[PDB]
Parts: C-alpha cells; sequence; structure tokens
C-alpha cells in the first residue's frame, strides 16, 4: 500500500503553517518533559519528608528543641515543592494550548485548500479518464479520504512528540539519577510484554474456534428459516427445535472452555504484573538498605521509567494514522499532479470569430479506453456543409453517438483529423470550443436549483427578459408559466417532476441563451411518445434555423427533412445523400424504413438469568472481595514507604520490607484466585443465558405463522442476525458489566473507607475536586460530539455540490460550466472554514483546562496534605494512603461510566427478544384445541373464499372462489399468472386466514379443527422441493413426525415414487447425504424425494402445486408415472401446468380474475370452446 514523501504531503502548508507546526511541536516537547518533572519534585517531596521522620523518632521523640528545627524546614520546603506544583500547572496552561491548536490551525488551514484544488482536479480529468476510473468511490474519496488526511497532520503529531519526550525525558531523569534500578525495570520489561502478548492472540485462538462452534448451530437455524413453508406444513416445528437445541449444547460447552481458558489467561499475566512490580520494589527496599540510594531516589526513577515505558504505548495509534494520511494522501494528490492532454482549465487555443460552420471529418480512427481491443471508427470520413442539416443513421450504437463526442473534442481521435472552417478542432481551447457547440443529449440532466438557473447555466450573465425569449422561442414557456412560481420553480430531484418533452425544450432553451453556431443533438426524439415529442420538434426546427447541424435522427420523420444524410454501416459510409437519392440505392436506409428508548426493562432482563442464582451469588461476592482488595494493595504500597519515613535501625528494615513484600504474593494468590472465581462463576452465567434464549426465540419464530415470514423486514437473513446477534449482546451486558461494577462499588466503598479511618482531613479534599475532575471528562466528550455535528452537518452542504456535478460529469463538461460548481464549493466551505479556526480554539481550551486541573488538584492535594504533617495530625504514609486509594477507585468508576453505554446496546436487543417471544400470532400450531375427528373421506370444499395478501392487500387475487371435491377424485386448477391457483393450496394447508367466505373439510371448518391434525392429513408437494442436509432415510421420515418409522415404510414409499432403484445401487443407500453438502441430485431425483416423503404420511388429500415445472423431457414423464401412482384412491388437488397430463383429472376449474368462469370435465370444457379450450389449443 503505497504513500506519499512528508515533504510532499506538506506543500499547501506555506510559511505560515510552518511557523504554527514548529512553536506547536516545540510545546509539545515543554509539555512531554513536564511529568518527568513532576516525579523528581515527588521524589524530593518523599525526602524531605523522611529526613525529618526518622529524626523526630529515634531521639526525643517529643519535645520542643526537636519540635521547632523540623516543622519550620517543612514550612519552608513545602512551600517551594508547592511553589514547584503550580508552577508546572500554570506552565501547562500556557503551554496545553499552544500545542493542539496550532496543529490543528495548521491543518485546518490546510486541509481548507486541499478540498479546492482536489475537487478543482476533477473537474480538470478528462472524460475518458470517467470512463476507466469509478465515479461512485471518487465521490466518496472527497469525503472519506480528506477526513484521513486531517486525523493524520491535525493534533496527532502534537501528541506524538508529547509522548516522545516522555519517552526520552522519563528515561533521562531514570538514568541521570539512579541508573541501576533502570536496568532492572528493562530486564523485566520484555517479561511483561511476552506475557500479555502470548495470551492476547490466545484469546483470539479460542475465538476463532467459538465462532466454528456456533456456525453449525446458525446453519440449522438457516435451513429452517429458508424452508420455513416446509416446515411449516409438516409439523417439524418441535423437531427442528431439538436440532437447534442438540447443537446449542456446543456452544454452551466450548463457552464453558472460553470462559475457563480465558479466565486463566487473564490471571497468570495478572499475577506476572505483580510478581515483577513486587520484585522491583524489593530491589528497590534493598538498596535503600544497602544505603546507596534513598526513599526519593527509588521513587523518581520507578515512576518516570514507567511512564516513559507506557509512553510508547500512546504513541504508537499516532503512528499509524500518520501512515494512514499517507496511504490516504497518495491518491488524492495523483489527481492533483496529474495534468491531462485535454486541459479544461487552459486558457491556451486559439479563437476563431466569424465561424461560417464548414466541418470536415477526415479519416475519422477512434477507440474508447474502457474496451481497446476492437475499433469503432475505420476511415470515417464526411462534410456538413455551413447552415445545412445532417442526420446520422444506421443501426443502434454503430459510431453515431462516437461523431458527436468527437465533434464535442469529448476525446481525441487516434488517427484522422476533424476541423472546422479549414482548421483542426484540436487547436483551440476546449471552453470556446464548447461555448459554439449546444448538446442536446437523448435525455436531459436537469440540476436541483430554479428554473430561471438551470437555464442560465448556459450563460450567467443573461438578463430574464433575454431568458423569457428563449422559453418562447424553445416552446416550454406556457408550460412553464402554467405553475405558481414559475420562473422560480425548482426542478429536479427535489421539486415537481417535468414530463420528457417540457425537459428536452428546457435544454433547447438552454442552448439558445449559449446562441451556437453549431448544434449536435443526440436522440433527441425518443425520450417519450409523439404526444409530447411533437411539440419538441416544432422547438428544435426553431433552434436549428440557419445553424450547422448535426442530428441523431431515430425518428424516420426527422430523417426525411433533413438537407443531407449519411448512411453508416461499422463505422464506414457506405452511401450517403438525399432521401430520393438513397431511396434509389437500397442499402441500409431502404431496409431500416421497410423493416420499420426500548420496552425492555432492568427487572425484565433479570428475570431471564433468574433461574440461576448461586452462580450470580458467588460472582457478587467475589467482585466485592477483588474490589475491597484494590485500595489494600495501596496499603502496602503506603507501609514499604512507611517503614523508611517513619524510623528504624537498618537491621528490622529487612524482616519489614521482606513481609510487605511477601503480603502482595499473600493478595496476589488471593487476587488470582478470586478472579478465576468471579470470571467462572459469570462465564457460566453468561453462556447459560446465550442457550436458553436462542432455544425460546427459535421456539417462538416456529410457532408463527407464514404471514410473517414473508415480510421484506423479516426476511431470512435478517432473522438468522437477530438470532445471533441480540442473544449473544445479553452476555456481555450481564456477567462483564456486573463483575465490573460490583468491583468498583467495593474499590470506591472500601477506598473511600480505608481512606477516611486514616485521616478525615485529605479525604474531603480528594472527594471534591475528582467529581470536579471527572464531570470536566464527561462535558469534554459532549463538546467534541457536539461540535461534530455540527460541523458534520455543515460539510454536506459542500459535498452536496459536489456530488451533483460529478455525478452529472458528462452534461457540465458540455456545458463549459466546471468553474461554476468549482466556485459554489469555494463558497459553501467558508462556513466549515471558519468553524475550523474557530475548532482549533476549543480543542486548545478543554485540552489545556483539563491538564491544569490535573496539576492544580496536584498541587492542592500536597499543599494541603503538607500541612497536615507538620500538625501531626497525619502521618507522611497516611498522606500517601489517602491519595493513592481514592485516585485509583475514582479511576474505576471514571473509566467505567463511559465504557457503560453498552447497557444500550443490551436492552434494544433485550426488546427485540421480549416482542419475539411474546408475540402470540394469528395461527397458533402448538395449540392443543381442536375438533380432531376420526373421519378420513376428505370431502374439500371452498365455499365463497375472499382473499388478499398480507404483504400486498392493494391488490385482488381471489374473489368469490367455489369447488367441491369429492372423496378420491382429482381436482386440477388451471388459469392465467396470478389469478391464485397456488394460493387455493395454500389456504387448504391454512398458511394464511380467509377476508371472508369459508373454507371445510369433509363439513367441519377448518378454523375449527387443529392445525396440527389439518396439516397431517395433506401432503405437499411443492414446486422447488426443499432437501434437508441430512440421509435420505431421514429426509423421507420427515414427513411423518413424532413417529417410530423405519426402513420398511422408508423402502416402500421409495418405491412407488420411482426412486427405490437409483437408490438401491447408490453408495450408502438409503444414509446416503443430499442437500449442499452432499452428492448434488439431479432436478427429477429430487421432487420424487419429496413425492416418497408424501406417501409415509399416507394422508387423504394430496396437495400438488406446480410440479414438472423442470426442463427435463423424460424425468418429467418418469415423475408423471410415479405422480399417477400416488393419486389413484388418494383424493387430490394438483396446480396444472402441462395441458397432456390433465387429461385424467375428473374436474377442472377454470380461474379468473378470482372467480370461477367455468368448470367441468375434460372433454366439456373443451366441448364449450372457451377459455380452456383456448389453453389447449
Amino acid at each position: 500500500k503505497p504513500a506519499v514523501s512528508v515533504l510532499t504531503m506538506f506543500r499547501y502548508a506555506g510559511w505560515l503553517d510552518r511557523l504554527y507546526m514548529l512553536v506547536g511541536t516545540l510545546a509539545a516537547i515543554i509539555h512531554g518533559v513536564a511529568l518527568p518533572l513532576m516525579m523528581l519534585i515527588f521524589g524530593d517531596m518523599t525526602d524531605s519528608f523522611a529526613s525529618v521522620g526518622n529524626v523526630s523518632k529515634n531521639s526525643t521523640n517529643m519535645s520542643e528543641a526537636d519540635k521547632r528545627a523540623m516543622f519550620a524546614k517543612l514550612e519552608e520546603e513545602m512551600t517551594t515543592y508547592a511553589y514547584y506544583y503550580t508552577g508546572i500547572g500554570a506552565g501547562v496552561l500556557i503551554v496545553a494550548y499552544i500545542q493542539v491548536s496550532f496543529w490543528c490551525l495548521a491543518a485546518g488551514r490546510q486541509i481548507h485548500k486541499i478540498r479546492q484544488k482536489f475537487f478543482h482536479a476533477i473537474m480538470n480529468q478528462e472524460i475518458g479518464w470517467f470512463d476507466v476510473h469509478d465515479v461512485g468511490e471518487l465521490n466518496t474519496r472527497l469525503t472519506d479520504d480528506v477526513s484521513k488526511i486531517n486525523e493524520g497532520i491535525g493534533d496527532k503529531i502534537g501528541m506524538f512528540f508529547q509522548a516522545m519526550a516522555t519517552f526520552f525525558g522519563g528515561f533521562i531523569i531514570g538514568f541521570t539519577r539512579g541508573w541501576k534500578l533502570t536496568l532492572v525495570i528493562l530486564a523485566i520489561s520484555p517479561v511483561l510484554g511476552l506475557s500479555a502478548g502470548i495470551w492476547a492472540k490466545i484469546l483470539s485462538s479460542f475465538t476463532d474456534k467459538e465462532l466454528h462452534a456456533y456456525a453449525k448451530a446458525g446453519a440449522v437455524a438457516e435451513e429452517v428459516l429458508a424452508a420455513i413453508r416446509t416446515v411449516i406444513a409438516f409439523g417439524g416445528q418441535k423437531k427442528e427445535l431439538e436440532r437447534y437445541n442438540n447443537n446449542l449444547e456446543e456452544a454452551k460447552r466450548l463457552g464453558i472452555k472460553k470462559a475457563i481458558t480465558a479466565n486463566i489467561s487473564m490471571g497468570a499475566a495478572f499475577l506476572l504484573i505483580y510478581a515483577s512490580y513486587a520484585l522491583a520494589f524489593w530491589y528497590g527496599t534493598s538498596l535503600v538498605i544497602s544505603k546507596e540510594y534513598s526513599i526519593g531516589q527509588v521513587l523518581t526513577v520507578f515512576f518516570s521509567v514507567l511512564i516513559g515505558a507506557f509512553s510508547v504505548g500512546q504513541a504508537s495509534p499516532n503512528i499509524e494514522a500518520f501512515a494512514n494520511a499517507r496511504g490516504a494522501a497518495y491518491e488524492v494528490f495523483k489527481i492533483i499532479d496529474n495534468k491531462p492532454s485535454i486541459d479544461s482549465f487552459s486558457k491556451s487555443g486559439h479563437k476563431p470569430d466569424n465561424i461560417q460552420g464548414n466541418l470536415e471529418f477526415k479519416n475519422i480512427h477512434f477507440s474508447y479506453p474502457s474496451r481497446k481491443e476492437v475499433q469503432i471508427l475505420k476511415g470515417l470520413n464526411l462534410k456538413v456543409k455551413s447552415g445545412q442539416t445532417v442526420a446520422l443513421v444506421g443501426n443502434s450504437g454503430c459510431g453515431k453517438s462516437t461523431t458527436v463526442q468527437l465533434m464535442q473534442r469529448l476525446y481525441d481521435p487516434l488517427d484522422g483529423m476533424v476541423s472546422i472552417d479549414g482548421q483542426d478542432i484540436r487547436t483551440i481551447n476546449v471552453r470556446y470550443l464548447r461555448e459554439i457547440i449546444g448538446v442536446v443529449s437523448q435525455e436531459p440532466v436537469l440540476f436541483a436549483t430554479t428554473i430561471a438557473e438551470n437555464i442560465r447555466y448556459g450563460r450567467e450573465d443573461v438578463t430574464m427578459d433575454e431568458i423569457e425569449k428563449a422559453v418562447k422561442e424553445a416552446n416550454a414557456y406556457d408550460f412553464i408559466m402554467k405553475l405558481p412560481h414559475q420562473f422560480d420553480t425548482l426542478v429536479g430531484e427535489r421539486g415537481a417532476q417535468l414530463s420528457g418533452g417540457q425537459k428536452q425544450r428546457i435544454a433547447i432553451a438552454r442552448a439558445l441563451v449559449r446562441n451556437p453556431k453549431i448544434l449536435l443533438l443526440d436522440e433527441a426524439t425518443s425520450a417519450l411518445d409523439t404526444e409530447s415529442e411533437a411539440v419538441v420538434q416544432a422547438a428544435l426546427d426553431k433552434a436549428r434555423e440557419g445553424r450547422t447541424t448535426i442530428v441523431i435522427a431515430h425518428r424516420l420523420s426527422t430523417v426525411r427533412n433533413a438537407d443531407v444524410i449519411a448512411g453508416f454501416d461499422g463505422g464506414v459510409i457506405v452511401e450517403q445523400g438525399n432521401h430520393d437519392e438513397l431511396m434509389r440505392e437500397k442499402g441500409i436506409y431502404f431496409k431500416l424504413v421497410m423493416t420499420q428508548v426500548p420496552p425492555a426493562s432492568f427487572w425484565r432482563i433479570l428475570k431471564l438469568n433468574s433461574t440461576e442464582w448461586p452462580y450470580f451469588v458467588v460472582g457478587i461476592f467475589c467482585a466485592i472481595i477483588n474490589g475491597g482488595l484494590q485500595p489494600a494493595f495501596s496499603v502496602i504500597f503506603s507501609k514499604v514507604v512507611g517503614v523508611f519515613t517513619n524510623g528504624g535501625p537498618p537491621e528490622t528494615q529487612r524482616q519489614n520490607s521482606n513481609l510487605f513484600s511477601l503480603l502482595f504474593l499473600i493478595l496476589g494468590i488471593i487476587s488470582f484466585i478470586t478472579f478465576f472465581l468471579q470470571g467462572f462463576t459469570f462465564g457460566k452465567a453468561g453462556e447459560i443465558l446465550t442457550k436458553r434464549l436462542r432455544y425460546m426465540v427459535f421456539k417462538s419464530m416456529l410457532r408463527q405463522d407464514v404471514s410473517w415470514f414473508d415480510d421484506p423486514k423479516n426476511t431470512t437473513g435478517a432473522l438468522t442476525t437477530r438470532l445471533a446477534n441480540d442473544a449473544a449482546q445479553v452476555k456481555g451486558a450481564t456477567g462483564s458489566r456486573l463483575a465490573v461494577i460490583f468491583q468498583n462499588i467495593a474499590n470506591l466503598g472500601t477506598g473511600i473507607i480505608i481512606s477516611l479511618i486514616y485521616g478525615w482531613q485529605l479525604t474531603l479534599l480528594l472527594l471534591a475536586i475528582v467529581p470536579i475532575i471527572a464531570i470536566a471528562g464527561v462535558v469534554e466528550m459532549k463538546m467534541l460530539s457536539g461540535q461534530a455535528l455540527k460541523d458534520k452537518k455543515e460539510l454536506e452542504g459542500s459535498g452536496k455540490i459536489a456530488t451533483e456535478a460529478i455525478e452529472n460529469f458528462r452534461t457540465v463538461v458540455s456545458l463549459t460550466r466546471e468553474q461554476k460548481f468549482e466556485t459554489m464549493y469555494a463558497q459553501s466551505l467558508q462556513i466549515p472554514y471558519r468553524n475550523a479556526m474557530k475548532k482549533a480554539h476549543v480543542f486548545g481550551i478543554t485540552f489545556s483546562f483539563t491538564q491544569a486541573m490535573m496539576y492544580f488538584s496536584y498541587a492542592a492535594c500536597f499543599r494541603f496534605g503538607a500541612y497536615l504533617v507538620t500538625q501531626q495530625l497525619m502521618t507522611f504514609e497516611n498522606v500517601l494512603l489517602v491519595f493513592s486509594a481514592i485516585v485509583f477507585g475514582a479511576m474505576a468508576v471514571g473509566q467505567v461510566s463511559s465504557f457503560a453505554p453498552d447497557y444500550a446496546k443490551a436492552t434494544v436487543s433485550a426488546s427485540h427478544i421480549i416482542r419475539i417471544i411474546e408475540k402470540t400470532p394469528e395461527i397458533d400450531s402448538y395449540s392443543t384445541q381442536g375438533l380432531k375427528p376420526n373421519m378420513l373421506e376428505g370431502n374439500v370444499q371452498f365455499s365463497g373464499v375472499v382473499f388478499n395478501y398480507p404483504t400486498r392487500p392493494s391488490i385482488p387475487v381471489l374473489q368469490g372462489l367455489s369447488l367441491e371435491v369429492k372423496k378420491g377424485q382429482t381436482l386440477a386448477l388451471v388459469g392465467s399468472s396470478g389469478c391464485g391457483k397456488s394460493t387455493v393450496v395454500q389456504l387448504l394447508e391454512r398458511f394464511y386466514d380467509p377476508m371472508a367466505g369459508s373454507v371445510f373439510l369433509d363439513g367441519k371448518e377448518i378454523k375449527q379443527l387443529n392445525v396440527q391434525w389439518l396439516r397431517a392429513q395433506l401432503g405437499i408437494v411443492s414446486q422447488e422441493p426443499i432437501l434437508f442436509d441430512c440421509s435420505i432415510a431421514e429426509n423421507i421420515a420427515y414427513g411423518d413426525n413424532s413417529r417410530v418409522v423405519s426402513y420398511e415404510e422408508i423402502v416402500r414409499a421409495a418405491k412407488e415414487a420411482n426412486i427405490h432403484q437409483f437408490i438401491d445401487s447408490l453408495p450408502d443407500k438409503y444414509n446416503t447425504r443430499v442437500g449442499d453438502k452432499g452428492t448434488q441430485l439431479s432436478g427429477g431425483q429430487k421432487q420424487r424425494i419429496a413425492i416418497a416423503r408424501a406417501l409415509v404420511r399416507q394422508p387423504h388429500i394430496l396437495l400438488l402445486d406446480e410440479a414438472t415445472s423442470a426442463l427435463d423431457t423424460e424425468s418429467e414423464k418418469v415423475v408423471q408415472e410415479a405422480l399417477d401412482k400416488a393419486r389413484e384412491g388418494r383424493t387430490c388437488i394438483v396446480i396444472a401446468h402441462r395441458l397432456s397430463t390433465i387429461q385424467n383429472a375428473d374436474l377442472i376449474v377454470v380461474i379468473q380474475n378470482g372467480k370461477v368462469k367455468e368448470h367441468g370435465t375434460h372433454q366439456q370444457l373443451l366441448a364449450q370452446k372457451g377459455i380452456y379450450f383456448s389453453m389447449v389449443s
């Protein structure tokens, strides 16, 4: 993936933007080295407390001469340390405004010139360049890839040099003070990167196997939703639900393995982080015991190295943001640097006046550059004498339109020469050229502006008086005048749609305004019917009067009155002459003329997973433990420094600092066990909830009727997505988020409680400014997203002008209006440009005031905290403990509330799951309430049934349809397409209810008989039968659900469908997998399986719907024999398409407009000599 050099990317900066980028980079380095200085003054603050700490305790613990010398020393030293803390934050307030504003002001002034030069280069392209390049991706390149550059050269460079100054300056302070513990952290640095790097890929390794585990269940569900008409008509709802539930166990058992492994993967690196941290504090405590370092020398280099090691993680997104900006600028700068051979914006060529319009084509050859493997013109020669009209004829797309594109000079011919008045048209400039040429296309492009402006597009200075004259002359004036806002009416894409005749005359009026000396018209007389075209023809004839004209003629009447005709065949004029001459020639032309928000609440989600109590009970308890343990790690950190600040001999310091080093690993064993116990109980709760919800929705999806599945919104792809996405996004909000919140409720709970009993003064200061810092972290996300919605609304006005000019480029290049849309694109960009110089002002203030309140609160914490030490109210270890336990418990509740909006993604997924389960269908298939008699006649009767489809209830399909089928007889339904032949079969099924009328079976209302026992006595033979991925034995046995049926019952049925002999010689015979996975069966073979399935069921009624619709002549007769067999003693309804087949049917119904126009036996309907007779003939 290519990119640009870095010197070529900033070529639109200028010497003022170079000033902005360098001063902002200087402030980026100043702000980056600020935090290494913050840990330097922090370490010197601890050394001043430790030097007066051990002296005041090891000799004269409470005195007067000892009290006056150390507390007055602290009041002068901590004032100087607080002068340094405010001095950084006051300097950062000036600096952190500069580093982002100057880099976003330089990015805003560059991109604003990049957008104008990109769109100027697009209008400067060739038209053959638009043929080889896709125009849909080009209009989106002007919107997407320009935003990719502005991310790269914006504030992301000022934050990159901010991170690199903390990488170097954090390591400079880490080396120029200690240079020994720094090598210890750099030795354990590859151990921590390998621990989090070898388990992040194993976590993605079990992810792709978990997606492979569910993929067998989603393929089963997609097999049933695509076979929804076949799974309903056989009653296989409880069978396919069990196949989906037997496959749901695989994604639950592997989801347990995905839950056990992903907590061992998290817990092992969580232990190895604590192993290297406790070692880097046990090594730091063994060098202050050895009296090489102090307690402030170790704390300075331990933080500034870790801050410098963390700076490489906050700079790698800005490296990829700069590399993606260079990769996006490679295609953009390629268009700006592209200089064409046809420069549309050039003022170069000649300008001849007094053009009489002599036209000459000489030996023209031409090839389009999107298909260069053929020639369009092969020696095309022709003169147009001044003021004459020339009509071009010959078959569609033979080269006629090609001529008009060459006379526009919209391509550059290879061989030959095009001249106007003896002068090569390639030696004047294109804009003067096209000004002299009026193009009337086949279809006219009208722009979304007023009628006055669309006409004025031909020549922008024309007065409205002169406009009025042209609409008259073009014959469009009276039609425009019959409107309320006539010349101000807005035409195209937004306004009133004009007819074809009226649209073309506007183009004619536009061309009149241009008043050219040459006219080019292509397929003008073919936009609509002769009613509209005739007025246009009068107006065409007007526009031509005394102009040299080339017309691509489609209508014979247009061609006959022309002054000269050219006859084209294969690029070559085979004959040319007047009308009478060409008739005499009897060539091509002569041949022509004769031939011619959600409803789901929190209590509804909790009620689903309420069946498993004790996995939640261990889960809430372990998060309270791990939440309560989190301030306890700041306790052991406060007691390690508390040893070397209170005072003691350097032989109890070994046994005290080796006790606290083991206390990290006492908690480190507990925090590893309580993290596995937290994630196993919630992980099993997340995979129980995913399997149980997918079972209940797929049960409620199989209980619906067929009218629910005919909806365009409830397609089979959108149904398996809701079954997969919305049911897996509920385990991402129950197990993972409750473990996090109950930790932070216990973290900010106990971390306040531990800090309160270790001093009530400093907690009230920290718990007052932390919500002020946390509110400022929220308002900065609402003003950034608020300015993002304001800027993206003002940028769509400019992008609408680019969309209208790029999509209609073939029309705007013939009107010489590339400069007009470029100025409109520039004038629409002034309001986003004024908001861009203000956006850097807003980006600078919110970034400066966040870090100002981050350093002034650090100043106010230790200016108030040092006053608590000098009055003997707080130990320095207690000031450290109140500080460390609060800011880690508040970082827990502050970062998670920005991550907490996943609940809104889950409640709208829960409401989709709730509204599918709670939805009761119009026809409940699982209902046990029905008559269910023991009568096996199967008299079918439709009486006056009236029915409309629920998809489109505006078109009537069946009206007053009445017919009886007597026991054991066959009834055939026939008629024209869409008459409701198929519909009758679907109603006997009871796939839909009727609007009016009644459907009976043996005298009984089918709405009063159980749907299961209706469909059990119905054999459905579909048009194109759906075969399931399964053995031949199971697919056939599928017809008789809930029953013992074996190989014996399968084999007699397979005989009588005529497939036994093919099955018995096939490999693995009745076990052979068919479907998409298995051996592909022919069309004929597949349908007979559906027939065989109906035999096992042994119904008293047979529904046959347009079978034998294949193009296999012999197979059909094989099928038809098997079908004749199955019918002989069964009551049968066949939707008949093969007229010869319908000979042996008992009764035939001929349907017309929903009703029974006629009926009878075959012979009687023939002798009637009506509709049926017409069909069979």
